[PDB]
């Protein structure tokens, strides 16, 4: 049974030589499976290991998962400060009043550098102050001929 | 010192066989929990290889995570363009004047389509223009009134 | 040829033990490279698997991809519900009028909650009910004056 015994060693032996070659042939199907699945431009190196990949988020580039997904919150994050920003600043329809409010930080606001409104019977332009102090100029105008009107009235009244 | 010999070429087969099975169950081991960290589905093939994640992103499906950033990244992009866009045509409070301001690309700008204001001592609705051109052709009739005051003074001025 | 088979036995089993070390080694790089391009830190576990990346996307930590890109499509999707809701309800230029637009879902609108314009020849503030109100009461002081005048005027008119 000694060269029985060898026989079925050399047989042995070339069944695990199979196994490994097998098995070197997995290890890098799995790692190309994994570069694919990481993308950005991830490919197995030489050696084995998967290099790393290139992602591009905003201006910058990350080699890895963890730093890209940090990059996008963070992008997401500016996005919605200045979107905050905008509610806080802008003149906004409020429901509860059924109106656009001009209120600010609990005030009655101005809104100024306004050109003026078309004057119509139809305009739905808002108008400015230039435009209701030229219609006071003329209400003082108006006073001023109704006071001398008065006393030329009053003169004609004791003179008789 | 052949038996002997061939006693422990067996042995040392054996342990290599044990070596190998300990092998094979160490990269499906690692396969399964690269499977489970990259999640959306991924899960291992009978071939050893890592299936294809499938990522949902919007309205699309990405079959790696380079390609899922991406979508990511120009969804973020496209919000921070709808903010910008937002920014350059909301009617925005100024700090720099303490009020609302109606400039639009440095020009002072109407409002338009404004409904009319109510009209009361402590109204803090904005007036449009159709309220206003009300008041000018009161104004008109009154400078006429005034103008007939005039005359008819004018004759009886004379006539004495 | 019964002990040359045993010296190349020994000598084919003793690369086969090499090649086993140098897998065990691949393996091992292999799990580290892949635990690298995760990052978050994702690391080697003592059986070779890959231990969990901790991604902190908002207020959570997330211990896959795929739960992570989840998370990042969410937010994107809360701050694009922002803009939207912005975007309704902000007092918009409208590029087609050449003006700001008080319209709202289709009517023309209020402005309220308005703080008074500086009233001046150069005033480009806007102007409220309250500040036209006073002018209106001005208009009809002047009348009564005028139908005072006309009486007093028709009195001295027929006394002739």
């Amino acid at each position: 049974q000694i060269e029985d015994k060898i026989e079925e060693i050399l047989s042995k032996i070339y069944h695990i030589e199979n196994e490994i070659a097998r098995i070197k042939k997995l290890i890098y199907s799995l790692s190309q499976s994994v570069a694919d699945r990481l993308g950005g431009g991830a490919s197995v190196n030489s050696d084995g290991t998967v290099n790393a990949p290139l992602y591009e988020v905003g201006t910058g580039i990350y080699n890895n998962v963890g730093s890209a997904l940090s990059a996008l919150n963070t992008s997401i994050t500016n996005t919605e400060a200045s979107v905050a920003g905008l509610a806080e600043d802008a003149l906004l329809w409020d429901e509860s009043i059924s109106a656009f409010s001009a209120s600010h930080t609990g005030n009655a606001s101005k809104i100024t550098n306004l050109a003026a409104g078309t004057l119509a019977a139809d305009s739905t332009d808002a108008v400015n102050g230039s435009q209701m102090k030229q219609i006071e100029d003329k209400i003082e105008e108006i006073l001023s001929k109704i006071y001398h009107i008065e006393n030329e009235i009053a003169r004609i009244k004791k003179l008789i």
